[PDB]
This record gives structure tokens, C-alpha cells and sequence, in this order.
């Protein structure tokens, strides 16, 4: 916080206020987060996990009661790339890229057995050479992941894992895969795949695309904390509908993507060996 210069507020984080500032002794541009023991040894464990797709921490200052994170600037995030794209929509080959990028970025930290759990819009942030990151990985574990942020705003539903709905204590990598698959269908409708708001909200819109999920498709779902008896009973919808124009490789995936037993939804890993990225290319962003 000594050898930084704040150039501009940059947002508000889930934890804390943004900036983008420059390092006053090298000059180097960054996005500063200054948020108000294990977290600590937590977070700074999270200085090794580099990866191209995943947003740098360069630092973590801990100082006047106040926790410091240092990160690599990235000019923008994807929720304004989404909304200046809403009439024309992101072009496919880019939407294909971005997606597999960001399974290369979960599959790197789920090697490591990190996860991010709160994957959104506002998290993956762009640069003008098509490169697409993740940011924020592993910090739910370090601070958990609240109600409202420290603004009081509220903190997204729509992107979260069926099982965390449920109850379940010990999620797994799977509650990403499910997040980046709701994000996948969002960039290709233009429209966010399942917005609740509230948890019985977000739980029943899920259930009314996917159909409600049963010990058939899930086993052990009866016995989840929250599961009640008296869910309605919806059937489910073809893909064809929930993500057109998505040609069939893309809705093979996504559908595995949103698998309700996260034994058997697909791995990033996986995901990265399927059919949709074969002919998968890196163009050059149109702001
Ligand atoms: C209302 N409006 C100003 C909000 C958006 O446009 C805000 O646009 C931007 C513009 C640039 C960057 N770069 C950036 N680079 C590195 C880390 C990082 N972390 C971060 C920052 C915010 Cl703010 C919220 C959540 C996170 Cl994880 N952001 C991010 C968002």
C-alpha cells in the first residue's frame, strides 16, 4: 500500500473495494483489492498457483487491519463484454475459446485441489488479445462465500452448483464446471441460463429446464439437507431449446456440464477432450 499510487477506482469485489493503481518502484500497473491467521496462510499459498487463464496474485499485504491483494490488471471483465455484445451477440468461435480457456484454467487448479465456487461474469475478466482469465480462484475457502458483499450488495445465485443448494457441506471441483456451464449458455443466448432469487428460486428454475432431479439420475439427492419431499416434480426440457442455435457438440457438452450428480458431471479435463474444440481457435475480440 506504500509503493502504490491509485490511478482510479476500478469496482467493488465481493470482499472489497478495486483499484488499479502503479507500483511506485517499478512502475508496474496493477489491480489493487484492500479488503477491510488462515485465511492469511491461505491466500498467500494461492502465489504459487500460476497459470495463464488464471489472474496473477502478485502480492498479499496484510497491514493495519486491512488485507491487501495484489493482482495482474486485466481492462475488463466479461459481464461488459456480454452486455456490449447484446445485440449482436458474442460470435461462436469466440464464445469457444473463452470456454476452453477457462476449463484450461479450472483444470490447472483443480490439479492443485483448488476451486473457485463462485464463478461469474464479473470474475472472468478479457484483454484485447482474446485471452480470457479467471480471477478471485481460492479465496471462498479462505473467507467463505457471503449472503451480500461488503457493500451489502447480493452475492449471485444464478451461477451456483444444485448440491451447494441442497446442502451438501463438501462440494467438490464439479461445483465449477457447473458454474462455467450456466456462464457458456449465457454467452451463447444472451440471456443468464437460470437467474434466481432466492434459493428456492434458483433451486426450482434449475429443476424446471433439467427436470426434477430424483435418486434415478442422482443417487443420494432424498437425503440432502435441504431436500424436501414436496419439491414440485417438472420434466425435462430438450437442450435444443434451453441453448439454441448451440450446434450439437456444444449442447453434448454443456448438458454433461450441468449434470445433477457431480460424480458425473464431466471434469474440466474431460471437457477439454471433447468434440466441441476441435476445430477450437484464439480470434482477436471486438472490444
Ligand atoms: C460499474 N462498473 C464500473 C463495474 C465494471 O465495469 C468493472 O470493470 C472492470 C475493469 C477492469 C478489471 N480488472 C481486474 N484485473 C485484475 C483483477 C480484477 N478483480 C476484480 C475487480 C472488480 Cl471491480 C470486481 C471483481 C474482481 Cl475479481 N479486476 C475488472 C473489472
Amino acid at each position: 500500500m506504500e509503493n502504490f499510487q491509485k490511478v482510479e477506482k476500478i469496482g467493488e469485489g465481493t470482499y472489497g473495494v478495486v483499484y488499479k493503481a502503479r507500483n511506485k518502484l517499478t512502475g508496474e500497473v496493477v489491480a489493487l483489492k484492500k479488503i477491510r491467521s488462515t485465511a492469511i496462510r491461505e491466500i498467500s499459498l494461492l502465489k504459487e498457483l500460476n497459470h495463464p487463464n488464471i489472474v496473477k496474485l502478485l502480492d498479499v499485504i496484510h497491514t493495519e487491519n486491512k488485507l491487501y491483494l495484489v493482482f495482474e490488471f486485466l481492462h475488463q471483465d466479461l459481464k461488459k463484454f456480454m452486455d456490449a455484445s447484446a445485440l449482436t451477440g458474442i460470435p461462436l468461435p469466440l464464445i469457444k475459446s473463452y470456454l476452453f480457456q477457462l476449463l484450461q484454467g479450472l483444470a490447472f487448479c483443480h490439479s492443485h485441489r483448488v476451486l473457485h465456487r463462485d464463478l461469474k461474469p464479473q470474475n472472468l475478466l478479457i484483454n484485447t488479445e482474446g485471452a480470457i482469465k479467471l480471477a478471485d480462484f481460492g479465496l471462498a475457502r479462505a473467507f467463505g462465500v457471503p449472503v451480500r458483499t461488503y457493500t451489502h450488495e447480493v452475492v449471485t445465485l444464478w451461477y451456483r452448483a444444485p448440491e451447494i443448494l441442497l446442502g451438501c457441506k463438501y462440494y467438490s471441483t464439479a461445483v465449477d464446471i457447473w458454474s462455467l456451464g450456466c456462464i457458456f449458455a449465457e454467452m451463447v443466448t444472451r440471456r443468464a441460463l437460470f437467474p434466481g432469487d432466492s434459493e428456492i428460486d434458483q433451486l426450482f428454475r434449475i429443476f424446471r429446464t433439467l427436470g426434477t432431479p430424483d435418486e434415478v439420475v442422482w443417487p443420494g439427492v432424498t437425503s440432502m439437507p435441504d431436500y424436501k419431499p414436496s419439491f414440485p416434480k417438472w420434466a425435462r426440457q430438450d437442450f435444443s431449446k434451453v441453448v439454441p442455435p448451440l450446434d450439437e457438440d456444444g449442447r453434448s457438452l454443456l448438458s454433461q456440464m450441468l449434470h445433477y450428480d457431480p460424480n458425473k458431471r464431466i471434469s474440466a479435463k474431460a471437457a477439454l477432450a471433447h468434440p466441441f474444440f476441435q476445430d477450437v481457435t484464439k480470434p482477436v475480440p471486438h472490444l
